[PDB]
């Protein structure tokens, strides 16, 4: 009786959702997912720590038993899958960078290990995962060259980023390959992301897209987001995914006032925020091809634990699967 997000935005972009694997065995979760969403991302289940294993000998192997369930579900329900994520400083075991003695691998050995990892994971889902977050959160504006000094940088060096895209494109030449990041509309970081992607495109690196995480709060300036999309879309041939959208009801990551239940005025402010945001996304529909929310409904949000245990209401559906004020405001950005 309520409209379907994916149908409302059919001519604009895929409408996606980040999901933990438990939802596939929950009839009420499956009802809400299959009504509204034509794209899905594994919230954790396709990250390196979720796939990498070592046997009693210390030999690396791959466990796809959980990740496989996403492709099985997507195929059953006619959904596309964003693969998240191949190369990241987070949720990647420190032992992946080391030999049996706990010493750092050589650059040569770690390039080979990255190649095997990306070939194995992207190869397994070739033609079934239409888009990959190949590299996640590689930018640090505090560094002289703008690049985060992670183990990837320390063990391979600054070409690890372009190599990851090379290897992913080898494993699945039809996949759309994304560089994904947060705080992507803050000016200094925006300019580093722009320069990184533009320079990789100019030297023929197979990068097809920029993933804008859009982990927002009610304190964020939506004008800055419009300006960031305007800057990124000047890179010829690049498309944009909104990969991890949510809107915290708080105005910082460390609020001193925490809500038990959200004031109605806060939910209305959130509806106004989401409306202005979707007006900007529709304005840039020529470059945005997927808008994915980082969770199905408010009580599943990472924002209830990542910055400290607290209630937050960051999404379009409440704890009882009901549309929020923001659901209607988002729908009204079209209607
Ligand atoms: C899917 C999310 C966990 S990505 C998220 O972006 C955050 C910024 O708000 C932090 O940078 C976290 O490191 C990162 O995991």
């Amino acid at each position: 009786q309520i409209p379907s997000l994916k149908d409302v935005f059919l001519q604009d972009f895929k409408i996606g959702v980040a999901l933990p694997v438990r939802v596939f065995s929950n009839s009420m979760d499956v009802e809400l997912i299959t009504k509204h969403f034509n794209s899905m991302t594994a919230e954790n289940e396709m990250k390196p720590e979720s796939i990498l294993r070592r046997d009693a000998s210390g030999k690396i192997y791959y466990d796809f038993t959980v990740a496989d369930r996403y492709i099985e579900f997507a195929q059953k329900h006619g959904m596309v899958v964003r693969g998240h994520t191949l190369v990241w400083h987070s949720q990647t075991p420190e032992w992946f960078f080391k030999d049996e003695k706990g010493n750092l691998l050589s650059r040569e050995a770690m390039i080979e290990r990255m190649r095997e990892y990306i070939h194995t994971v992207v190869g397994r889902y070739r033609g079934k995962v239409y888009a990959w977050d190949v590299v996640n959160e590689a930018v640090d504006e505090n560094q002289p060259d703008g690049l985060r000094r992670s183990l990837w940088y320390q063990v391979i060096g600054p070409d690890y980023i372009e190599l990851a895209f090379k290897f992913a494109h080898e494993a699945d030449p039809d996949a759309l390959l994304f560089y994904n990041d947060y705080n992507e509309f803050f000016p200094k970081k925006r300019d580093i992301i722009f320069k990184l992607v533009k320079e990789m495109r100019e030297k023929g690196v197979p990068i097809h897209g920029i993933g804008m995480q859009q982990h927002l709060t009610l304190a964020d300036n939506v004008g800055w987001i419009d300006i960031a999309i305007q800057k990124f879309k000047t890179i010829s041939g690049i498309q944009i995914h909104i990969t991890e959208l949510d809107v915290s009801v708080y105005k910082s990551r460390s609020p001193s006032i925490i809500y038990q239940t959200p004031p109605l005025e806060v939910l209305k402010e959130q509806a106004e925020f989401y409306r202005k945001l979707f007006e900007i996304y529709r304005k840039h529909t020529d470059v945005i091809t997927n808008v994915t929310f980082w969770g199905l409904k408010d009580d599943y949000s990472w924002l209830r634990f990542f910055f400290g245990r607290r209630n937050d209401w960051p999404l379009l559906f409440d704890e009882n699967y009901q549309p929020k004020p923001a659901f209607w405001s988002v729908i009204e950005s079209v209607s």
